[PDB]
């Protein structure tokens, strides 16, 4: 019921989308919403008041692209707008798992925090694996010559293309596919907000794909990573008795064989049935002494107190 709406930026002209985006930049994230911001808040709005704000052609672009639906009397949006780190981003609303369509897109549960964790350097070529709304791709576009976003969710690819268009971004490319299949060549930066959480080894859905999606990602990272390159990964990790996640990750990566350095920053931690541990952390591959290091960095708690404590934290902890 939520996350199956049609998204069609190709049905709308590129300048019109940029103009819509400009209108969203003005009002999205500001309290006391205008009609446009309220539409993008999930509030049914009067289509005439909306027209005052985006014009009649902007009014048509919203309908054609699928950002808005005519309920007859009112307009409503299946999507929700965000403005953060200099981009505007539409995504699905935050709702319970029981009402999520198969193509439900991550509503930015962690994107703002992850962007604050990301190393602030730029470079030549970036890959955003499982790009969802496109949010990480869009931010990376400001400091990378080109960015590729990949997702197996066709709806996420359309949404990603829509968001790029809204921001007038021209150096970002999105491809539908499974993992690294549409990603040719190597990248100096790879970022992955992985679909892993509480499911362990089991595939639940596109947002909880199980540990095997991390095996496949990390096994292939060495032939995809440019020499000197950086990989950043949000993930859940499961330590079982005599079987910690880190030993498996080292194997997948071919740590010594490939000359790789990994640091894991663990933020949340919880005891399990098996006498094991469930962890959520931030994993970084970056040039340095071959090996794996794990530290405790409670960036969730610190995000809640002061979001900008996280800026360059990962740089401080590596340089
Ligand atoms: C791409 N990675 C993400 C990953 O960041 C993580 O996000 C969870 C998220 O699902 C949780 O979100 C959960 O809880 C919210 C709400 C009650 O807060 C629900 O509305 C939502 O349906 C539920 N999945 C949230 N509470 C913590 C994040 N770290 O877990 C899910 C994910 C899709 O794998
Ligand atoms: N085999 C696969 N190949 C590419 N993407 C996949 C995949 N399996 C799951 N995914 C995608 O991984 C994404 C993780 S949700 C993260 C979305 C976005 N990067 C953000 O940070 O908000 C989902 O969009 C899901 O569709």
């Amino acid at each position: 019921i939520v996350g199956g709406s049609t998204i069609q930026p190709e049905r709308v002209d590129a300048a019109a989308l940029r103009q819509l985006g400009d209108a969203m930049r003005k009002v999205v994230g500001s309290a006391d919403p205008t009609p446009l911001a309220d539409l993008l808040s999930g509030t049914p709005v009067d289509p005439d008041e909306l027209t005052r704000e985006v014009g009649a052609d902007g009014r048509q672009a919203l309908l054609d692209s699928g950002m808005a639906v005519d309920d007859g009397t009112t307009f409503s949006s299946p999507l929700r707008g965000h403005q953060l780190h200099g981009v505007v981003v539409l995504s699905d609303p935050d709702v319970e798992e029981e009402v999520q369509h198969r193509w439900y897109v991550d509503p930015l549960w962690e994107a703002d925090l992850l962007i604050r964790l990301m190393l602030r350097r730029g470079g030549a070529r970036a890959l955003d694996m499982g790009c969802g709304s496109g949010v990480l791709s869009l931010v990376l576009a400001d400091r990378y010559e080109s960015v590729l976003g990949v997702d197996v969710n066709p709806r996420a690819v359309a949404l990603s293309r829509l968001n790029a268009a809204l921001n007038g971004l021209t150096n970002v490319t999105f491809r539908e596919g499974d993992m690294f299949e549409p990603a040719e060549g190597r990248f100096s930066r790879i970022v992955f907000n992985s679909p892993t959480n509480e499911e362990g080894n089991e595939f639940v859905d596109l947002l909880e794909a199980g540990e095997p999606i991390l095996e496949t990602f990390f096994r292939n990272v060495p032939r995809k990573l440019e020499s000197g390159g950086i990989v950043e990964v949000n993930l859940a990790m499961n330590d079982y008795p005599g079987d910690p996640f880190r030993e498996r990750l080292a194997d997948w990566l071919g740590l010594t064989e490939n000359g790789l350095r990994v640091q894991i920053f663990t933020s949340q931690r919880r005891a399990t049935e098996s006498g094991g541990e469930w962890k959520r952390g931030w994993l970084v591959v970056a040039p340095g002494p071959v090996g794996l290091t794990e530290v405790e960095w409670p960036y969730h708690d610190r995000y809640e107190e002061d979001p900008d404590a996280l800026l360059d934290g990962t740089d401080r902890l590596l340089r």
